[PDB]
């Protein structure tokens, strides 16, 4: 095992959002960071079916 | 549906780590980005789980 999974809330979703749009601000994110991108894609997605 | 979830390899694991690097190397990296660092520690986690 490593590091507890917490749970996905709107919390998590609305901060991803701006998260997300920071990242597409930065024309030097797309280079400095290469899974980021694509786990805000996934992460966004999954809290968005996940929700209650 | 909202995008296609690709599958977890070693390349995606070993760009991670370099990710998780770099992120560590920007003091500033904390303040732009909020779940981009947690969404490492469960990517690179489960990816390192799911490993073949």
């Amino acid at each position: 095992g490593s590091k507890e999974k917490p749970k996905p809330t709107p919390d998590y979703l609305m901060q991803l959002m701006n998260d997300k749009k920071l990242m597409s601000s930065l024309p030097n994110f797309s280079g400095i960071f290469t899974h980021l991108e694509r786990l805000l894609d996934e992460e966004i997605s999954r809290v968005r079916k996940d929700m209650y």
